[PDB]
């Protein structure tokens, strides 16, 4: 009745936030993972009729979608604490366009310049698991949310390249692409209110 | 000896920070302004001999230099109080595709994707004070950066849209471009960490 995408990137606290919220004015919910990379491509299919999406990824206009800011989270890029850019260093960081990234893949083979890889050197995966896991064995490095890496770092197993590059880790926009019909829908307005209220009681 | 690129869009507060903290290392320092749409087309210039632009506008990659985060600013996308859009509302947020914008020029014409209009309905000026008397006067609206906006705001002479499209104003990342030669320059990467922790100091 009300289908909503949450790609992988989306803290599960986020995803909490959200089912909690949505509940209190509608009846039936249907809660979609995907890929980051998948997750515009699934709402451009007017068959998957998906209400609102949530998701890190951005295109400038999908055709009957609106677009709105929910929150911010943060990416960090890493790789096996010994990796040949151990050190961090700029000169490391201006590499990583060199040394093999491990990238999430798309059904449509296409990525938003937001997404896409910056290496010439790409072994795509599926999911964050798959990276993180062809990562610590260090086959590359890869940009992973943060819920999927504060274990792995304090874990020892696990290295940080990204803090010269932006100090606390990557900020990243969390989009909602809303069909535009919820617009002007007290149920919808109060959704977003809510979700992002209860996003800065998180932040 | 020490070429310095800051866009309009970079609040005067940035602008001492960093300039006190350059002084610091360099001797022989040249601070230039440019619009943010020309800044990035400036530094691609050769002869230009640009070392650092401090900019809002991003590219993947150009030719001889990195890019870093310096910090975050906020834009809002305002107009005329009594303007077709005074409520607000996300229809009127999605209409923005529709109404006039009073954007910023390029001596190149071109724009990336994170500074071109999202009309159809666009007039070009050549900084944000242009920008803000052609809105005051409802010919259009435009995003301006929040320093450029505080005072008209309180003076009820303009109104925010972009509240219901990303609260508390657009967050904008400010990008710093700096020639590879800098990498392994304590000097730069003393400028870096202090002009950082300095605008922490201003967040
Ligand atoms: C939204 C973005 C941060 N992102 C990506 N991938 C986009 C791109 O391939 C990332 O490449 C970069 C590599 C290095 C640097 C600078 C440094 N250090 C910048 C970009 N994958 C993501 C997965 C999760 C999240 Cl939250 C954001 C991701
Ligand atoms: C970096 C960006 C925010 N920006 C721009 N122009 C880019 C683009 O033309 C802005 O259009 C938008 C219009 C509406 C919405 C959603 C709402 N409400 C989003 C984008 N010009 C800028 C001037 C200063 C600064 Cl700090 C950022 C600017």
């Amino acid at each position: 009745n009300l289908r909503v995408l949450l790609d992988t990137a989306i803290p599960p606290s986020f995803c909490d936030t959200v089912s909690s919220v949505l509940l209190d004015d509608f009846n039936m919910v249907s809660l979609i993972r995907t890929s980051p990379a998948d997750s515009l491509a699934t709402i451009k299919q007017d068959n998957a009729e998906i209400d609102i999406a949530i998701t890190i990824d951005e295109e400038l206009k999908i055709s009957r979608f609106n677009q709105c800011v929910l929150g911010y989270t943060k990416a960090f890029v890493v790789a096996h604490p010994q990796h040949p850019l151990c050190n961090a260093s700029l000169h490391s960081i201006a590499s990583l366009a060199n040394y093999r990234q491990i990238s999430l893949g798309s059904r449509s083979g296409q990525h938003s310049n937001l997404l896409r890889p910056v290496s010439d050197k790409v072994l795509f995966v599926e999911n964050f698991d798959d990276m993180l896991r062809l990562v610590e064995a260090g086959v590359g490095w890869g940009i992973a949310p943060h819920y999927f890496v504060e274990e792995r770092l304090r874990n020892g197993t696990l290295a940080v390249l990204s803090e010269l590059y932006e100090p606390g880790g990557i900020d990243t926009k969390v989009y909602c692409y809303y069909n535009t019909a919820l617009e002007s829908e007290r149920s919808f307005l109060r959704f977003l209110e809510s979700a992002r209220q209860r996003l800065r009681e998180l932040g």
